[PDB]
């Protein structure tokens, strides 16, 4: 049985850190209890040969340790000591350095205030030191990031709330989502317009060895191209990162596995889970046994996949958007080795119904049968699995809010009440189809979908202060194109109805530099209103929130920003929890489920649980509510179908 990869332990933390030892700074100790795992695996069984460990004949005094049973490095697969093990090389513009004083190189840029790339165990680090205003601007600048919050690594837990600690310190060592309040040293520019900031631990001999020298916050961020997979290999870090690292701090221990850090909230919310978790398998809930072989491919965005068989899934690593240059080989390379693993050959192949997605491509190819499920089907099932519901389990409510996913005939779904088992999805109803103003432009740019809201729902919008920049445009271009459906597909969407609102409250840029920028603003802003008496509403008209009433009330309700952004909340979460109860009670359901990227959202989840205390309410935990945990719903969807003798 493989092991996730694991944080450097206290043992061996000490060892590297006592002088006289054999060990004393390497930067790759290691021992049977921690270090590098499914990231230096090239085949089972799980031995050095088959490592990437087998290019490094041990010493001496390494042999006798991995061979000695009651040593600490018993059977270490990828042990090491500076005699016989990997080594440190600086790269610099015309400078070289090894070991200690590639070390002692990286560590002179990183205070001086410049930008290394540092090797990690699942692929490269962009790094800098956090409290440094001009660094952090010249990193954003040469990645083109201007927004997107950075990672940082601190030397310690010191300081953070307890639950946050527990999490950093476990052999996972995610990064883990902290109120910037307590840590006031970073710059204000790590997660601009936020109001977390993602923190981590040193959990690598060669992160122990930086931070112990810096004392310092350090930006701590993967090291890709923006459209790339990160890297793995030094020659292929060297050039994507060349315009962006005044140096790299690399070595020739080979990583073969793409393994990004994890990330989970303070609150144990698993948002990314990949290093530290990976390859641990799941159990299915009750009543799943003896299910046949399935690969289920996941979404294009934040894509994993997912293996069944037996009683157990195991789920890849985060692979990203499925549609970058060269994602297709890390993919691969995941799958052959948790293929080779779990000595699983598929029998069968899950991927979404959205016909335009390339793993839907990939699917076609497999020669397997090969079937679908919706999108929001998949989201509710997986959050249904988490919890362990049965496979007799009963119908559930779900609320699934999203951006964009393949709805039935064709819809474009993202905001929908749903009534869910295992096996079926009935659409139940939800936000009302509203068009997406020039298609991929309308996640990029929010007015586009305050201009749609506001042609369907507004009358006279031009005259309201929120919609000026759009009225001053020549706006009606695009509402011809609307009009006639050029390039404008209607989807009740969820997330940009967020980015309607957050465009008419001017909490954003007007393009966005990433996805939900938009939305994560609105929840910033509105996550510092305590909660306000306010008048606006979305109430039901038939099975569909009624927008018109909303922007009327929502637009005439003057009161400072963040109590606007709460109020919108407030009223989205009370519309959908008056929809939903209607619904659960009419049909005798008593529970409800919740998911979709949207449920990331901390205020909607907290208002949706106030007004739904008269129901037993699921929201994802140990797998993200967004695209993350898909994969595993549509394992669960093909093994209910299987087990019905579908
Ligand atoms: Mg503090
Ligand atoms: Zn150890
Ligand atoms: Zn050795
Ligand atoms: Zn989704």
């Amino acid at each position: 049985q493989i092991v996730p990869d694991a944080a450097t332990c206290p043992a061996c933390l000490a060892e590297m850190n006592t002088p006289g030892e054999r060990r004393y700074r390497y930067p790759f100790i290691n021992c049977t209890h921690c270090g590098p795992r499914f990231t230096i695996i090239r085949a089972m069984p799980y031995d050095r040969p088959f490592t990437v460990m087998a290019a490094f004949p041990l010493c001496p005094a390494c042999d006798k340790e991995y061979r000695d049973p009651l040593d600490r490095r018993f059977h270490a697969q990828p042990v090491a000591c500076p005699e016989c093990g990997p080594y440190l090389e600086w790269v610099s513009h015309g400078e070289h350095a090894e070991q200690e004083a590639a070390l002692q190189a990286a560590i002179a840029q990183l205070k001086m205030g410049n930008i290394v790339a540092i090797k990690g165990i699942g692929g490269f680090h962009l790094a800098c030191d956090a409290r440094n205003s001009n660094a952090v601007a010249t990193l954003r600048a040469r990645k083109h990031r201007p927004a997107k919050p950075l990672a940082v690594m601190l030397p310690v837990a010191d300081g953070l709330p307890d639950a946050a600690r527990q999490l950093l310190t476990t052999p996972a060592a995610p990064i883990v989502l902290v109120d910037k309040k307590y840590v006031p040293e970073l710059c204000d520019d790590i997660a601009p317009g936020l109001n977390e900031v993602g923190v981590m631990l040193p959990a690598n001999p060669l992160q122990h060895l930086l931070l112990q020298e810096l004392q310092c916050p350090l930006v701590m961020t993967s090291g890709n191209l923006s459209g790339k997979p990160p890297a793995i290999s030094n020659e292929q870090a060297l050039e994507d990162l060349q315009g962006i690292a005044d140096g790299f701090l690399i070595h020739n221990r080979d990583i073969v596995q793409r393994m990004d850090d994890s990330v989970v909230r303070e609150s144990g919310e698993m948002l990314r889970r990949s290093r530290g978790y990976v390859p641990d398998a799941l159990a299915l809930p009750p009543g799943f046994k003896n299910v046949p072989p399935v690969l289920c491919l996941g979404a294009d965005l934040k894509n994993t996949f997912c293996l069944v068989r037996g009683e157990q899934v195991v789920l890849s690593q985060h692979l990203g958007d499925l549609s970058d240059d060269g994602i297709q080989t890390q993919w691969r390379e995941a799958l052959r080795l948790m293929q080779n693993i779990y000595n699983f050959t598929p029998q069968y192949v899950v991927h979404d119904a959205h016909p335009g997605y390339v793993s839907c491509q990939w699917a076609s190819e497999m020669n397997l049968p090969t079937q679908t499920v919706l999108h929001h089907h998949a989201h509710a099932a997986a959050c249904l699995a988490e919890h362990q519901w049965p496979l007799d389990g009963g119908d559930v409510i779900a609320l699934t809010l999203d951006g964009i996913g393949m709805g039935e005939n064709g819809a474009l779904w993202g905001g929908e009440c749903l009534r869910v088992n295992y096996r079926e999805c009935e659409h139940l109803g939800g936000l009302p189809a509203v068009a997406l103003p020039g298609g991929d432009l309308a996640a990029k740019q929010p007015w586009r979908n305050l201009l749609a809201q506001c042609l369907r729902f507004v009358p006279e919008w031009q005259n309201y202060p929120e919609t000026a920049s759009v009225a001053a445009a020549n706006w009606s271009v695009l509402a011809r194109a609307i009009e006639r459906g050029i390039n404008a597909p209607l989807a009740s969407s969820c997330g940009r109805l967020f980015d309607a609102v957050a465009a008419a409250l001017g909490c954003a840029p007007a393009t966005l530099s990433y996805e939900g920028e938009a939305a994560c603003a609105l929840e910033a802003l509105a996550a510092s209103c305590d909660g306000v008496t306010h008048p606006v509403t979305m109430p039901r008209v038939d099975n569909q929130l009624d927008l018109a009433t909303f922007w009327q009330q929502w637009l005439n309700w003057q009161a400072p920003v963040n109590q606007r952004a709460w109020a919108f909340h407030d009223a989205l979460a009370q519309g959908f929890a008056a929809l939903m109860r209607e619904q659960a009670t009419m049909r005798g359901i008593t529970t409800l489920v919740f998911s979709g990227g949207v449920i990331h959202n901390r205020l909607l989840r907290a208002r949706l649980a106030h007004y739904l205390a008269d129901f037993t309410l699921l929201f994802p935990q140990s797998l993200p509510a967004g695209d993350g945990g898909l994969s595993l719903g549509q394992g669960v969807i093909a093994a209910a179908r299987w087990l019905a003798g579908e």
